[PDB]
């Protein structure tokens, strides 16, 4: 079949919610696309450099909210953002572990760029824009990858575990988003007092 | 050398340290204990196994916070446990990939059931309590994958790259951990009342 990147990257993708990522490999990718191995090696050179383009690709694909809208809130967009971010890394299978997995892409730079760009022009300092947006980025990470690795009681627990299997997950992540946002903003609004 | 239980999952916390997740596998867990795999297979059935056991005994061992103290706030609490929680799944090599794996055990039931009723006892429904305890443990898990998965620049970036690999990303973790805990007081202060 076609071996231009787009075409190995929707194979791989296919290949992915089919095996899962530590099942995933090369060997059943070329299998996948009616290769030899050769032929793929080729074009993708190892796993690593495979996972690499994935998580890039993922996001490019289907993470739709990177920018924020003309004359959005701060908080507006990391909400935003969040929930696009979740998302796209629940869409296929271990996409949160493709993801950690992977480095900041110069294709992306410029997106995070401007988004450290925008944190600073609403009165954060570098340093806490950044924090707030790597919060917003671990909490949704860990959210999603439990949501995807999670594939006798005490009452509470009992009753836990049956409220956190009541839906995806989304209601305890859009309630701790709106906690950790607000804390972000009681922090950004106390400047020097103290708080 | 003795295989019983501890014996065991000390051997397999040193080859985890060793190999990573990843790599840790039976057949080498055996290698180091100096016997054959069907000797292995008797006291340890699979990774799985193996794996469901060393993320309770990495807590069992080294998350000291797992209580509130006497007379302890909630805040503290929370503030106190997520960074035992940290603590202990930086211990080891792949640790919070360890843990995200595994099952909430009932050898460690009763701990959680009682953070949920502390919780509880100082002013959150079962829910808010929950999402509270979850959220600080997916933002801490999130935190610590990155952190251990992290093993030409645009401006921003190139100095938030530099900030990022400044210490071991313990201060981004506090920062963060502040921003929610505030967001959770916010929350349970305001009852009823539009917030
Ligand atoms: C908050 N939200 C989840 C952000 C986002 O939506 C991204 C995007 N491409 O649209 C990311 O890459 C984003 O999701 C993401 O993963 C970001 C990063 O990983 C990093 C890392 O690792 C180091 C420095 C800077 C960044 C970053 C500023 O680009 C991060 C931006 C993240
Ligand atoms: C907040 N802090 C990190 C808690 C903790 O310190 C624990 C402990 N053993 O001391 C956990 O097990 C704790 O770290 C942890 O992982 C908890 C859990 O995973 C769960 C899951 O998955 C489902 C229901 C309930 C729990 C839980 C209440 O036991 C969680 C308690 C977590
Ligand atoms: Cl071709
Ligand atoms: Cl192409
Ligand atoms: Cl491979
Ligand atoms: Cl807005
Ligand atoms: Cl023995
Ligand atoms: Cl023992
Ligand atoms: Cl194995
Ligand atoms: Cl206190
Ligand atoms: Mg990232
Ligand atoms: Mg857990």
């Amino acid at each position: 079949s076609r071996l231009n990147r787009e075409s190995v990257i929707d194979a791989a993708l296919e290949l992915l919610n089919e095996t899962g990522i530590d099942g995933l490999t090369t060997r059943k990718l070329a299998q996948k696309l009616g290769i030899e191995q050769p032929t793929l090696y080729w074009h993708v050179k190892n796993k690593r450099a495979l996972l690499d383009a994935l998580a890039v690709e993922i996001l490019a694909r289907h993470h739709d909210y990177s920018l924020p809208a003309a004359g959005e809130s701060w908080q507006s967009f990391l909400r935003n953002n969040a929930m696009s971010f979740r998302r796209a890394l629940l869409r296929y299978r271990d996409g949160a572990k493709v993801h950690l997995g992977a480095r900041p892409d110069e294709k992306q730079y410029d997106t995070v760029e401007t988004q450290l760009r925008f944190m600073t022009e609403n009165g954060f300092s570098l340093r806490d824009g950044l924090y707030a947006i790597s919060a917003v980025s671990h909490f949704t990470l860990g959210a999603v990858l439990e949501q995807q690795e999670h594939t006798n009681l005490p009452p509470l627990l009992r009753e836990a575990l049956q409220i956190m299997d009541s839906d995806d997950g989304e209601q305890a992540f859009l309630h701790g988003l709106e906690s950790l946002i607000r804390g972000f903003e009681v922090q950004l609004t106390a400047l020097l007092q103290i708080v």
